[PDB]
This record gives structure tokens, sequence and C-alpha cells, in this order.
């Protein structure tokens, strides 16, 4: 019943992660407005679900697993079992979606927001459907092993507003950044 939502921090040629972590130092703030939005519900007594892979899981700091407020969700072909600490596992996003249309889960969760890395980010954004993709733009190269898929960008549009959304570029630990929303309807 609720939105789907892509969330990711890319740099200019790309790059998402390095070794298994993010290619730019922690930018705290950054990382506060990725809690804000993935835990923040439209309906009270709901939680948002974040879909995710197993490396991205993993990548995670221990301490905050699974990410408070919000159903933890991991996808893997391989595991029997959910992560220690994850709440669910599914083997598609597929599955994932029609999880949470089910009977566990109905009453239960509000938005789902795709948390990546890679294989899942390109399979969302392509999956039929009102989609948005909440882009943090970092605003350098960094070197990087893992990449965000092109945007389509006939496909996607770019508001040029966002309810909620700084617009104005941001700047920690000197890297300068943007925060964008891009849309399609089906
Ligand atoms: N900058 C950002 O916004 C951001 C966001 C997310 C991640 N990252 C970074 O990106 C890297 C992790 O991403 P990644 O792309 O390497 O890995 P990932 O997609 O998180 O994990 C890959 C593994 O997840 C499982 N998997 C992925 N998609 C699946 C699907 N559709 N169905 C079933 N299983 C699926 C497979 O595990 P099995 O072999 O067990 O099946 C696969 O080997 C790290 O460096 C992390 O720090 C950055
Ligand atoms: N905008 C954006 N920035 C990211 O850094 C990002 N990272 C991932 C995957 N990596 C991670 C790594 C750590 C945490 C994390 O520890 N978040 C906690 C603490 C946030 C904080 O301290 O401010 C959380 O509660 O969300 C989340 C995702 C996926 N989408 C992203 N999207």
């Amino acid at each position: 019943v609720g939105s789907l939502n892509c969330i990711v921090a890319v740099s200019q040629n790309m790059g998402i992660g390095k070794n298994g972590d993010l290619p730019w130092p922690p930018l705290r703030n950054e990382f506060r407005y990725f809690q804000r939005m993935t835990t923040t519900s439209s309906v009270e007594g709901k939680q948002n679900l974040v879909i995710m892979g197993k490396k991205t899981w993993f990548s995670i700091p221990e301490k905050n697993r699974p990410l408070k407020g919000r159903i933890n969700l991991v996808l893997s072909r391989e595991l029997k079992e959910p992560p220690q600490g994850a709440h669910f596992l599914s083997r598609s996003l597929d599955d994932a979606l029609k999880l949470t249309e089910q009977p566990e889960l109905a009453n239960k969760v509000d938005m789902v927001w795709i948390v990546g890395g890679s294989s899942v980010y390109k399979e969302a954004m392509n999956h039929p459907g009102h989609l948005k993709l909440f882009v943090t733009r970092i605003m350098q190269d960094f070197e990087s092993d893992t990449f965000f898929p092109e945007i389509d960008l006939e496909k996607y549009k770019l508001l040029p507003e966002y309810p909620g959304v700084l617009s104005d570029v941001q700047e920690e630990k000197g890297i300068k950044y943007k925060f964008e929303v891009y849309e399609k309807n089906d």
C-alpha cells in the first residue's frame, strides 16, 4: 500500500562503495538524512521497511544493526535464515515486495526503501510503478569498486524542489554534496 523509494549517496564518477564501506569518510548529517528519510512513516503506528543486499547489511556497523525504528529485510539466495539481527530474508526483490503485502507485514509497513547495493538498485529502478530516487550527489570523484547504475534521465525527472529536503549545497569534511529527488510515474 505504501510508496516505493530508493535512497543512495553517489560520487561524480557514480561510485557508492569501496572495500566494503563508503568511498568517502563519514558525513554525519548526510547519514542523519538517510536515517530521517528511511525512518519517517507517513502513517501513525506503522514503520517503513528497508530492503538491502547481503553485503550492504554487513557494511552497516554492527552496533547499528538492525537499523532502529525500521523493519530490516535482507536479500540473499544463499542464506537459510536472515543474518543475526535482521527481521526478514527474501530471495528476490519481487518476493520481498510480495511479503510486504501479506498479512504479517500489511498492517505493519508503510514505505519501502531500497538501500542498495548495485543489483537491487538497478532492478528497483526499472520495476514498473511509481518510484522515487533520493540521490545524494557527492560532488567529487572517489575511487570506488561498487557503482550506482546509470539513471535514465528521460525515464526519471528531477524534482526542482521536494518537501522535507534541503536544496542548497551542503558540505562536511571538505566534501560538498546536494540532495536530489527523481521520480517516474509508471
Ligand atoms: N553509497 C551508498 O548509498 C551505499 C548504499 C548501499 C551500499 N553501499 C556500499 O556498496 C557496497 C555493498 O553493495 P554491493 O552492490 O557490493 O552488494 P549488495 O547488493 O548489498 O550485496 C550483494 C549480495 O546480496 C545478495 N543479493 C543482492 N541482490 C539480490 C537479489 N535481488 N536477490 C537475492 N539476493 C540478492 C547476494 O547474496 P547471496 O550470494 O547470499 O545470494 C549478493 O551477493 C558496500 O561497499 C557498501 O558500503 C553504499
Ligand atoms: N543517502 C544515503 N547515504 C548513505 O550513506 C547510504 N548508505 C547506504 C548503505 N550504508 C549504510 C551504512 C550505515 C548506515 C547507518 O549506520 N545508519 C544508521 C545511523 C545513521 C546515523 O548515525 O546518522 C541509521 O539509523 O540509519 C546506513 C546505511 C545506503 N543508502 C545510503 N543513502
